[PDB]
């Protein structure tokens, strides 16, 4: 692949049919840009494009490829960021996906401190739905957090970074990702659908605090100490005891006692209808 990538006609888009635009996100994952895609027939679509950065290595290429390939296998769902196309031939790899014009869910919630209680349970249900789908495709996310949910022009929640190939590293918004990780994942390094369920619990807390910061000011060592003590975040103001018991059920120390995403979806669907 350092000389040429394998061909896949079902997904290939001609480079003359894609016009790259402004940045949407940089990282050591490469970079993502806004782009305009012509006929994914003469239809113009705003899309997001992920590509390597100019200092990427051969291993970064093969990680980008394997993410594209995982998105092919996983298939389409309304509440995930979907693969639309790719330029793999005669030039840098471009992985072309759905664009979310309203940012990540954290940003979306914070700018709107406007959402009804129904809207909030609805965000939770859309995210559980995306997760139920991914889990059914054997995909374990490993960093489910509001930062990794993107929101579209029409307010659809879409999990991002699920196809992806250091406890002290902070995100762009200086928060520590270990604050979303299940204890089995953090301590014993066991990653399952049920450790993603614990992360969903933290994500529910983010939702009902309108994009609050878990454990503000707590460094990695102290968080270990809290999880060891069976500490659990306080119920946020404006959050029914039932939604809090759902968070607390996601935070069960024993994974098989956490609900599943399928149970989460059934409960949230019921909760939305009554809210
Ligand atoms: N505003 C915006 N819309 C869509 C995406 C991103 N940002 C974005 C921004 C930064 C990183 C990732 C992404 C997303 C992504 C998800 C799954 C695979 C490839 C790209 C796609």
């Amino acid at each position: 692949s350092e000389y040429e990538l394998p061909e896949d006609p079902r997904w290939e888009l001609p480079r003359d049919r894609l016009v790259l635009g402004k940045p949407l996100g940089e990282g050591a994952f490469g970079q993502v840009v806004l782009a305009e895609a012509i006929g994914l027939p003469n239809r113009v679509t705003k899309v997001a494009v992920k590509m390597l950065k100019s200092d990427a290595t051969e291993k970064d290429l093969s990680d980008l490829i394997s993410e594209m390939e995982m998105m092919k296998m996983i298939g389409k769902h309304k509440n995930i960021i979907n693969l639309l196309g790719a330029c793999t031939q005669d030039g840098p790899l471009y992985v072309i996906v759905e664009y979310a014009s309203k940012g990540n869910l954290r940003e979306y919630l914070q700018a709107r401190r406007q959402l009804s209680s129904k809207d909030l349970v609805s965000c939770a249900y859309q995210v559980a739905r995306g997760m139920e789908y991914l889990a059914s495709k054997k995909c374990i996310h490993r960093d489910l957090a509001a930062r990794n949910v993107l929101v579209t022009e029409d307010n659809v929640m879409k999990i991002a970074d699920f196809g992806l190939a250091d406890y002290y590293k902070k995100t762009t918004n200086g928060r520590l990702p270990v604050k979303w990780m299940a204890p089995e994942a953090l301590f014993d390094r066991i990653y399952t659908h049920q450790s993603d369920v614990w992360s969903f619990g933290v994500l529910l807390w983010e939702i009902f605090t309108l994009g609050g910061s878990p454990y503000p000011g707590v460094p990695v060592e102290e968080l270990f100490k809290l999880l060891k003590e069976g500490h659990r975040m306080d119920k946020p103001s404006n959050c029914t005891n039932e939604l809090y018991m759902m968070m607390r059920d996601c935070w069960h120390a024993v994974p098989s006692q956490r609900p599943t995403f399928k149970q989460l979806v059934e409960d949230l669907d019921r909760i939305v209808a009554l809210t």
